[PDB]
């Protein structure tokens, strides 16, 4: 009932009992709050409500202090103070951005910019309310109640009258009923659950609504440059391997975080891997939010570091497969590899968080919360692909808003840029490097000969919103009856029922670009499907042709990135 002023600091009583995370203001910033907004609730050890019988007044600037007591105008004794007064609101101890983050529904662009030009303390709040409000939406959906079992990997599903049906892709974890998290895929829909159970008629789903923890440690700690390694010890001994990194990993040790620009297949996993063997006494802690970039993190360190002193961490509630190869849940190994939300309270000389573009201020802070650190280090770029924000539909979110570490990287640059992709042919190097790198990205492969670029709009036809152009799926089938060597390739589109449709048909496997990012694969054939703005991001364009180690089929819908496409023209 007696804490902190979330906007000076300042010792108040006054909660906000109006904003949904209800943050303790001053008297000074509680007035310019409701004075300026709908929220006129104010919280104390006590509710600032009207005290008479049977009076509804909760309005804090209809009230006044009658004694020690709270009335409003019409029950009000003859000696009394209004509650707000001279720009404050009585309580004990005696903002524009703050009104936009505690009143805004997250569903503007505008909403994210705000929650990342803000203040640091005001960060949290955002990315509390935000988080807070994402999952008071998920009730908002509709139940589905199974009809009738086809098979082990199919179902006919009844969903709940007047209430909304949720995405039915991967994103989208259910709950069934507590017999574990299970998702769906496009009357017979593609049921795959987190256990293997005789899904009966009659049982339910549900999503996954937790709740939010308030948030403490900032999304970054204040920075701090040191004149000498603080609390590393470098080796004299270090593989020619890891040479190129040398100067990089000192940087590392002579300040308190540093960022990491990394372009697709640039040596991200080769650099954190390689710090643990220039610190080699030294304790390292390696996080990002999904499991596939904890386990791609741990393939690396499978190679490179001793597999006795590695633990990958793994929460109790068990909801993908994860790496196998290492000790499970052994915290006070040298080297832990952990996803955020799995994170122990530990402290540690060095952490890594990987895929910081995925990363959300909510996870910033977490990871700032749970270990202290003499060394911070953020992997990842911002010119591939941020979390799903599921509330915003109106504006695109820019990479400069995605999260505190983004934001620095878009503005004042990032500390260390890995320049030289090792994956690409130059096609997709040159293609990149213009659109998202200001050329500063280079080709160290040379051109493939192998990637093509088709402009064909097809036709255009929905699963519900999720989208599907079969024809550009049959100029794919007749490429490949020619191209017998793309038989291997991976298939990937912006969208899962176009991806779904050309599993059946091409045979070949499948990925989302959101969820291609961080793989690499031989041959990719990549179908725009659509123009919309969703497949037309430079981010998702960008993680969808740099997959590809040797060639790339690209059929396109937007002249604009048809056009900036450095690939060799087909004809069809
Ligand atoms: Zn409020
Ligand atoms: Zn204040
Ligand atoms: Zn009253």
């Amino acid at each position: 009932a007696v804490g902190a002023c979330v906007l000076c600091n300042s010792q108040t009583s006054l909660r906000c009992g109006a904003c949904i995370r209800r943050p303790f203001l001053c008297c000074k910033c509680c007035y310019d709050h409701v004075i300026s907004t709908s929220h006129k609730l104010v919280l104390s050890v006590n509710p600032y409500v009207c005290n008479a019988p049977g009076c509804d007044v909760t309005d804090v600037t209809q009230l006044y202090l009658g004694g020690m007591s709270y009335y409003c105008k019409s029950h009000k004794p003859p000696i009394s103070f209004p509650l707000c007064a001279n720009g404050q609101v009585f309580g004990l101890y005696k903002v524009t951005d703050f009104n936009a983050i505690a009143t805004c529904d997250w569903t503007n662009a505008g909403d994210y910019i705000l929650a990342n030009t803000c203040t640091e303390r005001l960060k949290l709040f955002a990315a509390e309310t935000l988080k807070a409000t994402e999952e008071t939406f998920k009730l908002s959906y509709g139940i589905a109640t199974v009809r009738e079992v086809l098979s082990d990997r199919e179902l006919h599903l009844s969903w709940e009258v007047g209430k909304p049906r949720p995405p039915l892709n991967r994103n989208y974890v259910f709950t069934g009923y507590q017999i574990g998290e299970y998702t769906f895929e496009k009357d017979a829909v593609v049921y795959r659950g987190t256990t293997t159970y005789k899904l009966n008629v009659g049982d339910y789903f549900v999503l996954t609504s937790h709740t939010v923890m308030p948030l403490s440690a900032p999304t970054l700690v204040p920075q701090e440059h040191y004149v000498r390694i603080t609390g590393l010890y470098p080796t004299l001994n270090i593989s020619d391997e890891f040479s190129s990194n040398v100067a990089n990993y000192q940087k590392v040790g002579m300040q308190k975080y540093s960022t990491l620009q990394g372009p697709p297949g640039t040596g991200k996993s080769h650099f954190a891997i390689g710090l643990a063997l220039y610190y080699p006494s030294a304790r390292i802690v390696y996080t990002a939010c999904s499991h596939a970039a904890v386990d791609a993190l741990c393939e690396k360190a499978l190679k490179y570091l001793p597999i006795d002193k590695c633990s990958r961490i793994i929460p109790a509630r068990a909801r993908v497969e994860c790496f196998d190869k290492f000790k499970v849940n052994s915290t006070l190994e040298q080297y832990v590899f952990c996803t955020v939300n799995a994170l122990p309270e530990t402290t540690a000389d060095i952490v890594v968080f990987d895929e910081i573009s995925m990363a959300t201020n909510y996870d910033l802070s977490v990871v700032n919360a749970r270990l202290r650190a003499k060394h911070y280090v953020y992997i990842g770029d911002p010119a591939q692909l941020p979390a799903p924000r599921t509330l915003l539909t109106k504006g695109t979110l820019e990479p400069e808003y995605f999260n505190s570490v983004c934001r620095l990287m878009k503005t004042i640059g990032p500390d260390m840029f890995l320049g030289t992709c090792r994956r690409c042919p130059a096609e997709i190097v040159d293609t990149v490097s213009a659109l998202v790198y200001d050329n500063k990205l280079k080709a160290h492969k040379d051109k493939s000969a192998q990637c093509f670029k088709m402009f064909y709009k097809g036709v255009i036809t929905h699963d519900v919103s999720s989208a599907i152009n079969r024809p550009q799926i049959g100029v794919v089938r007749e490429f490949l009856t020619r191209n017998p060597a793309w038989r291997k390739a991976v298939f990937i589109s912006p969208y899962n029922s176009q991806n779904a449709v050309a599993s059946k048909i091409l045979g070949l496997p499948t990925q989302t670009v959101d969820s291609s990012q961080g793989s690499e694969y031989d041959y990719v054939i990549f179908t725009q499907t659509t123009e919309t703005a969703h497949s037309c991001n430079v981010n998702r364009f960008n993680v969808a042709i740099t997959r590809a180690k040797v060639g790339i089929l690209c059929i396109m819908s937007d002249r604009d990135l048809y056009d900036k496409l450095q690939f060799t023209s087909l004809e069809i």
